[PDB]
C-alpha cells in the first residue's frame, strides 16, 4: 500500500464534508474517481502529515461502492454523495473513541484530499436500538439509585458527587456497556439530593480534541442554581407536592373532538402575569407561586376571565432557560434602585447613562421621565432598557439549558428541589382553583449552544455532533431555528423528546404541548412521541407552528399539510393575516398599508393603503374559511361567485384550507411573537377611526377567531388592548415593553420607541401614526375586558360553535352575503341544527347565526326573514355594552347591524327539532 503524503497547507484537512453514516458506508464527494480512498483514524492524537510529509497513521481501505436503500431512506439528501465500503472486520468502536479522517489520494500516493467525518449516522446504526431500551437520568428507586448517560464515542466518563457546599465528595469511574454505548453506576439511596456531574473525557469534532469537562445531566430533573449542578431527585416524593395534587383532575375535557374545539387559550409570561401587580406579594411578583395570590387583581382577572370562557393558560417556556441569571445577586430589575444596575452592569456604568448611579432614583423612575423627550430622534427609553434587558430578569426564554426542569429564576428558591413543588403548587393553582387546563411552549427544535466550550453546551459536549443538525459540507452547527438547531431525525435526541414529555406529563400533569417550530421535526417523530405520551395521558394534545422549514430535503416534516388528518394541531396564519392585515414580514409604510378585515381593509382605507376591494373580500374568503376550520374540503361561495373548497383559496401561493377537522386547526389574531393585535390596528387604522371604533375593530377582529370553529387562541392580554408600544419581538423588552397593567390605569401603549435594533427602520412610520386617537384607559379596558368575556361566553353558550367533526362542520356550516353582490367587511355564518343537520345537539336552539359587521356603515340582513331570529340572551344582558348594542331585529325578520358590531341570533326550539339553517347545495 503506497503511502500517502504532501505534494513531493492546501493540502491538510479542510471542512467536514464525509459522513459515515452506517456500520460500512461512507458517504464523500472526495474520494471520488479517486485510486486510493482510506480512512485514517487516531484515538488521542490528530492525524496530520509527520515532519516527513507523511500521514503515517493507521487506517482502514475503502472501495467504491453504491448507497444501498437503507442509507438513501435514512438520509435522501445525501443518496447523491459518492458511497465507500469499509470492510466487514473494521473494530467501528474502536475508531468511533477517537479522531477519523477520511482522505483520498492518487494512484501515486499524494494527498488530493482531506476532510473531518460526521459520525451521527453510523452512532444510531451501531448503538441506537441498544440504547433505546434503556433509561436515563439519576434514576432513584427503592434499592437505590441508577445513574445513566449515553456517551458512544466517549474514551471515559466519571460520575463526580458534589457536596451542598459543592465539594467534591467522590468522583465514580462509569462502567460502559459495549452494546449501548451508555455508561451507568449503581449506589445506595443516601444520594437522593446529591448535586453530580459527568466528568466527560471525549473527542469533539470542532475542536478537534480530546476534551476534558464536566457536564450537568441532559436527563436532569432538578438543578443547583443557575443550572451549574444537576440533582438526584425522586419527583414521586409526597414532600415535591402540594396538598392533594395526585387527586388532581382536568377541570376540562379534551377526549372527543367536540370537547378539543371548546379550546379557548390564553398564552402567558410568567414575569407578564405578575411583575407589575402590586397586589401580588412583593415576594411573588415574577414567580410561580403569584398564581395563588386569589386576592391580587392578576389573579381575580384570570378567574373571572375563566368563569367566561378562557379554557386553557399556554406558559411560555417554564422549563430551565439559560437566559436569565438565577443567581439573585447577579441580577438587577427597574423596580430597582439605578445604583444597582451599575453595580450588576459595567455596560450601564460605561454609558451615557453613568450619571444616574449615585442618583437616588430607581431604574423605573429614571425610565418615566426620559419618556417626554423620547421619539424617533431620540429613542432614549430603548437605549438604556437596551442596557438593562442584559442583566434583569426578563426573556421570553426560548432557549434551552434543561428541557425536563422548571425554571429556577420562576422559583422563589432556585437552589436545589425547592422550584419542584412551587411548580406544581401552580399547576395545581391554575386547574383546581382558576378552573382551566394547562398548556406549555416546548422548544426541542434547537439548544442554547453547542461545541465544547460554552457553558449551557450541554448535549454537544456529552455526544459530540449527534444532538445537533449539522451542514452537510462544513461540519458547522446550523442556526435555522435562530441558534443551535437540534437533530430530531436522530434516534437518541427523539427518544430523550419523549422522555421528556414524559415527565411534564405524568410528573407535573399537564394537559398539552404546544411545539416551536414544529415543522424542523419529522412527521414521524413527533407522532411517535404522541403514541407514547398517549399510553400515559390518552386525552394529551399536541400542536405546533413554525411554517418555514426548509428541512424537506431530509425527511418529511411536521407541517400544516403533512400533518393533515393526524390530529396534531397547528396554528393557522391564514385567518390571522387576513384578520391583522398584511405578513409579520412587513416593515415601514407595509405595516400601514396592508389593513386587514379587522381594521377595515377596503371599507375604511387609511391615507396609504392602496387595497382593491377585490383584495379586501379575497381576505373575507379566507377569514370565513377560518371561521369553518380552515378545511380542505369545506365547500363555499368566493369573492367572485365561484363555488370554491378550501384548499383551492389561495394564501400566498399555497392552498389556503388544509386541515380535516377543525381541531386540527388553532386561529388566532394576536399573539407573543410580532406586534400585538392593538399595535396592529394602531398602525392600520385610518385617520378617521376614533378611539372607540378602535376598540371595536379589537373586539371584532377577535370575534373571528372565538366565534370560529378552529380552535381559538390569544395573547394575554388582547382583552385589555395590550399594547408593547410597537414593539415587533420583545422577547428581551423587559418589563418595560411587555408591561400589563392589571389595575386597568392603560394598555402600555406610548411609553416609548421600541428597540432600534429591530424596529428602528418603522421609526418613521411610528411617529406618523402613534399620535392618531388618545391612550386607551381605564374605560377603554373595562370595555374591552366586557367585549372579550362576552365573545368567550357566547364561544361556550353552544355545542354548535365547537363542533369538533369537519363531516359535521361541512353538514352544519354556511355564509351568506357572499360573491360580487356582497356587502364589504359583513361576515354572516350559519350554523344548523335543524332536521336536515341530523341529531340536536342544543336542545334550545335550531340554528345560530353569526354577524360580524366590520365596516363603517350599518347593514341590513334580509336573509333571515320570517325566520324568527332572535338576538342572544347573552349580548340582550350585556344592553348598551354589548358588541350587538344598536342591532335591531324587525317585526317582519330583517336584522340591521350598527357599524363595527357582532351579533350572534338564534332560532328558539319549538316542541320539536324546526327547519333550521340548512346549507345551501353548491
Ligand atoms: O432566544 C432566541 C430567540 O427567541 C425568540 O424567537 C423564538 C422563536 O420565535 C418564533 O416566532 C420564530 O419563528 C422562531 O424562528 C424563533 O426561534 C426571539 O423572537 C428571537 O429574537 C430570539 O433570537
Ligand atoms: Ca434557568
Ligand atoms: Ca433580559
Ligand atoms: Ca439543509
Ligand atoms: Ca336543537
Amino acid at each position: 500500500d503506497v503511502v500517502v503524503r504532501l505534494p513531493d497547507a492546501a493540502f491538510g484537512v479542510a471542512l467536514a464534508d464525509a459522513h459515515w453514516v452506517d456500520k460500512t458506508t461512507l458517504l464523500w464527494p472526495g474520494g471520488e474517481n479517486k485510486p486510493i480512498v482510506r480512512l485514517y483514524y487516531s484515538h488521542s492524537s490528530k492525524v496530520a502529515a509527520d515532519s516527513n510529509g507523511e500521514f503515517s497513521d493507521k487506517y482502514v481501505k475503502l472501495t467504491p461502492t453504491t448507497v444501498n436503500q437503507q442509507v438513501s431512506m435514512r438520509f435522501p439528501h445525501l443518496a447523491s454523495y459518492p458511497a465507500f465500503k469499509l470492510p466487514d472486520d473494521v473494530n467501528v468502536d474502536e475508531l468511533l473513541q477517537g479522531e477519523t479522517v477520511a482522505i483520498a489520494a492518487e494512484s501515486d500516493g499524494i494527498l488530493s484530499s482531506a476532510t473531518q467525518v460526521q459520525t451521527a449516522g453510523v452512532l444510531d446504526d451501531t448503538y441506537a436500538a441498544a440504547a433505546e431500551a434503556l433509561s436515563y437520568g439519576a434514576q432513584l428507586t427503592d434499592s437505590g439509585v441508577t445513574f445513566r448517560v449515553w456517551a458512544p464515542t466517549a474514551q471515559q466518563v466519571e460520575l463526580v458527587i458534589y457536596s451542598a457546599d459543592k465539594k467534591v465528595i467522590a468522583s465514580h469511574p462509569m462502567t460502559r456497556d459495549s452494546a449501548s454505548g451508555a455508561w451507568s453506576w449503581q449506589g445506595g439511596s443516601d444520594l437522593k439530593g446529591a448535586f453530580y456531574r459527568y466528568a466527560m473525557t471525549v473527542y469533539h469534532p470542532q475542536s478537534r480534541k480530546v476534551e476534558q469537562y464536566e457536564v450537568t445531566d441532559p436527563y436532569a430533573h432538578s438543578l443547583s442554581t443557575n443550572s451549574e449542578y444537576s440533582q438526584v431527585v425522586d419527583l414521586n416524593d409526597s414532600a415535591l407536592k402540594p396538598e392533594g395534587w395526585d387527586g388532581l383532575t382536568m377541570p376540562h375535557a379534551q377526549k372527543t373532538k367536540a370537547d378539543l374545539a371548546k379550546m379557548t387559550i390564553h398564552e402567558s409570561h410568567i414575569r407578564d402575569l405578575s411583575a407589575w401587580d402590586q397586589t401580588v406579594p412583593a415576594e411573588l411578583r415574577g414567580k410561580y407561586l403569584a398564581l395563588t395570590a386569589q386576592e391580587s387583581n392578576m389573579v381575580q382577572h384570570l378567574k373571572q376571565l375563566s368563569a367566561s370562557g378562557v379554557t386553557h393558560i399556554e406558559l411560555l417556556p417554564v422549563f430551565d432557560l439559560a437566559t436569565v441569571n438565577e443567581f439573585s445577586d447577579k441580577v438587577a430589575d427597574i423596580q430597582q434602585p439605578f445604583s444597582r444596575l451599575c453595580e450588576v452592569n459595567s455596560a450601564v456604568k460605561s454609558s451615557e447613562f453613568a450619571g444616574y448611579c449615585d442618583s437616588g432614583s430607581t431604574v423605573e423612575e429614571v425610565l418615566t421621565q426620559l419618556k417626554q423627550n423620547d421619539s424617533k430622534d431620540n429613542p432614549q427609553v430603548q437605549a438604556l432598557n437596551t442596557l438593562v434587558a442584559q442583566t434583569d430578569s426578563y426573556n421570553w426564554g426560548y432557549d434551552p439549558f434543561h428541557y425536563t426542569v422548571p425554571e429556577g429564576s420562576y422559583a422563589t428558591d432556585p437552589e436545589g428541589t425547592a422550584r419542584i413543588k412551587e411548580f406544581r403548587t401552580m399547576i395545581q393553582a391554575i386547574k383546581q382553583d382558576l378552573g382551566m387546563n394547562v398548556i406549555m411552549d416546548v422548544v426541542y427544535n434547537h439548544t442554547n449552544a453547542a461545541g465544547p466550550t460554552d457553558r449551557t453546551s450541554v448535549l454537544d459536549k456529552i455526544v459530540p455532533w449527534y444532538y445537533q443538525r449539522l451542514n452537510e459540507t462544513t461540519g458547522s452547527v446550523e442556526s435555522a431555528t435562530c441558534c443551535s438547531d437540534s437533530a430530531p431525525e436522530h434516534r437518541m435526541f427523539a427518544k430523550l423528546i419523549a422522555d421528556s414529555l414524559a415527565v411534564w406529563t405524568t410528573d407535573y400533569k399537564i394537559d398539552g404541548f404546544r411545539f416551536d417550530l414544529m415543522l424542523y421535526h419529522p412527521k414521524a417523530q413527533i407522532l411517535s412521541a404522541w403514541e407514547r405520551i398517549k399510553a400515559l395521558n390518552p386525552d394529551i394534545y399536541f400542536f405546533g407552528e413554525g411554517w418555514d422549514s426548509n428541512q424537506s430535503d431530509r425527511f418529511e416534516i411536521a407541517s400544516q399539510i403533512n400533518l393533515k388528518g393526524t390530529g396534531i394541531g397547528t396554528f393557522s396564519d391564514r385567518l390571522r393575516d387576513a384578520v391583522r392585515g398584511g405578513g409579520p414580514f412587513d416593515s415601514g409604510d407595509a405595516l400601514r398599508q396592508n389593513q386587514g378585515v379587522g381594521s377595515g381593509a377596503g371599507v375604511l382605507p387609511n391615507e396609504l393603503t392602496t387595497l382593491s376591494d377585490d383584495q379586501a373580500r379575497h381576505l373575507a374568503d379566507l377569514t370565513r374559511l377560518g371561521m369553518a376550520g380552515n378545511l380542505a374540503d369545506f365547500v363555499l361561495i368566493d369573492k367572485d361567485g365561484a363555488v370554491k373548497r378550501g384548499s383551492e383559496i389561495d394564501y400566498n401561493g399555497a392552498p389556503g384550507g388544509y386541515a380535516a377537522d377543525p381541531t386540527e386547526v388553532v386561529n388566532y389574531v394576536s399573539k407573543h411573537d410580532n406586534q400585538t393585535l392593538w399595535d396592529m390596528i394602531s398602525y392600520k387604522a385610518a385617520q378617521e377611526a376614533d378611539l372607540d371604533t378602535r376598540v371595536r375593530m379589537q373586539a371584532v377582529s377577535l370575534a373571528t377567531v372565538m366565534l370560529g370553529q378552529g380552535i381559538a387562541f390569544d395573547q394575554q392580554g388582547s382583552e385589555l388592548l395590550r399594547s408593547k408600544s410597537f414593539t415587533r419581538d420583545s422577547y428581551d423588552s423587559g418589563d418595560w415593553f411587555n408591561r400589563v397593567d392589571y389595575s386597568l390605569q392603560d394598555n402600555n401603549y406610548n411609553v416609548g420607541m421600541p428597540r432600534s435594533s429591530d424596529d428602528g427602520s418603522n421609526y418613521d412610520i411610528i411617529a406618523r401614526v402613534k399620535d392618531a386617537v388618545a391612550t386607551p384607559g381605564e374605560t377603554e379596558l373595562k370595555q374591552m375586558t366586557a367585549f372579550y368575556q362576552e365573545l368567550t361566553a357566547l364561544r361556550k353558550s353552544s355545542p354548535l360553535f365547537t363542533l369538533g367533526d369537519g363531516a359535521t362542520v361541512m353538514k352544519r356550516v354556511d355564509f351568506r352575503n357572499t360573491g360580487a353582490d356582497q356587502q364589504t367587511g359583513l361576515l354572516v355564518m350559519t350554523i344548523d341544527d335543524g332536521m336536515q343537520a341530523g341529531a340536536s345537539l342544543d336542545s334550545r336552539v335550531d340554528g345560530i347565526v353569526v354577524a360580524i359587521n366590520a365596516a363603517p356603515e350599518s347593514r341590513t340582513l334580509q336573509d333571515f326573514a320570517g325566520t324568527s331570529l332572535q338576538l342572544s340572551a347573552i349580548q340582550q344582558a350585556a344592553g348598551d355594552r354589548s358588541l350587538a348594542s344598536g342591532v335591531q331585529v324587525a317585526a317582519d325578520g330583517s336584522v340591521t347591524l350598527p357599524a363595527w358590531s357582532v351579533a350572534v341570533l338564534e332560532l328558539p326550539q319549538g316542541e320539536s327539532q324546526g327547519a333550521g339553517l340548512p346549507v345551501s347545495s353548491k
